[PDB]
Parts: C-alpha cells; sequence; structure tokens
C-alpha cells in the first residue's frame, strides 16, 4: 500500500484539490467520471500481478488500475495539475502506508510530442527507471533520470510487490509533469 507523494501523483493532486467539491477543472471532470477512490490513494492496486501488468489493466485504465472509483483519473487532459520538471535527475518518492517486500519500482514516461488527446495506453510508455528489489520501506525514493522532453508529460510509476518473498500485487501511479 502506497502512492507517489513527490511529485504529487494525479490521485494526490486531485485529493488535495477536494474530492467532494473540487475547484480545478480536471478534478471537477474526474469527480463526474469516478473519483471516490481518491480517499484511498495508497490502493490503486491489482491483486495477483506478477510483472504482467498489462494482462490485468486495459489500455485507457492505467491511471485507475481499472478501478471504477478512480475512472476520473483515466481522462485525457492537458490541464492536469502538474509539477514543473526539467531533464535530468528528479527525486520521486512513494509514501507507503503499508510496506511490502519489493521486486521493483519502475517508472515510465510519454514520448516527446505526446498530446493528451486519448487515455493513456501501455504502448505510450517508455521505461525510464527500475529501482531493483527492496525490503519493506516506509518511504521509497527513486532518483529518476528524466529524459529530454518539452511540454506536459505523464509519468507512470509501478510498484511490484515481491511475489516470491511475500505476495503478488501491483500499485499504479500516474504523475503529471511539465517540462515547460
Ligand atoms: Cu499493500
Amino acid at each position: 500500500h502506497g502512492y507517489v507523494s513527490s511529485p504529487k501523483s494525479r490521485v494526490i493532486q486531485c485529493k488535495e484539490n477536494g474530492i467532494e467539491n473540487p475547484t480545478h477543472p480536471a478534478c471537477i471532470a474526474a469527480k463526474a467520471a469516478g473519483n471516490g477512490g481518491l480517499y484511498t490513494p495508497q490502493e490503486v492496486a491489482v491483486g495477483g500481478v506478477r510483472d504482467n501488468h498489462d494482462y490485468y489493466i486495459p489500455d485507457g485504465r492505467l491511471c485507475s488500475a481499472n478501478r471504477a472509483n478512480l475512472f476520473g483519473m483515466d481522462l485525457a487532459r492537458n490541464d492536469w495539475p502538474a509539477t514543473s520538471v526539467t531533464p535530468g535527475a528528479r527525486e520521486f518518492v512513494w509514501t507507503n502506508t503499508a510496506a511490502h517486500k519489493t521486486k521493483y519500482f519502475r517508472y515510465y514516461i510519454t514520448p516527446q510530442g505526446y498530446d493528451h488527446s486519448q487515455p493513456l495506453r501501455w504502448s505510450d510508455l517508455q521505461l525510464i527507471h527500475d529501482s531493483g528489489p527492496a525490503d519493506q520501506e516506509w518511504v521509497s525514493t527513486h532518483n529518476v533520470i528524466l529524459p529530454y522532453r518539452t511540454g506536459r508529460h505523464i509519468i507512470y510509476s509501478i510498484w511490484q510487490r515481491d511475489w516470491d518473498r511475500d505476495a503478488a500485487e501491483g500499485f499504479y501511479q500516474c504523475i503529471d509533469v511539465d517540462f515547460g
């Protein structure tokens, strides 16, 4: 159980903007599509997953991990609240509510030119970081090297719980960033 707190993931950006009465236009939209999962940002979860996330999560459902109460997270928008980034090293931090033995934390990113016009697909993601396995960590920090980009981008971090040492389960976090 956990989520990316820094840069704030999309479920955290919108949580903090107000789940019941959001004011930001993307989160207002997310409310209408399914956002009551925003109370439990640590749970964008899939049970049984063993490094085969695309079997369990359909394209267009990467941000909700296909959970309906987060379907608002699946909307294509160029106005998601985003953190300013630049190419090079950026810390990404997972705040874990319940620690687990870890096969890996991985990060992916959209390609240069990405236009936010369709929901996020597996084919949209390039691997940009792999943290390797870990023991339990209350806080998991990955210094991800951001490739050259301009414009707004989506980062997808994925937490694979170590199924050999522990249990099979996946946690999924879409983060919005802006390369300027
Ligand atoms: Cu957990």
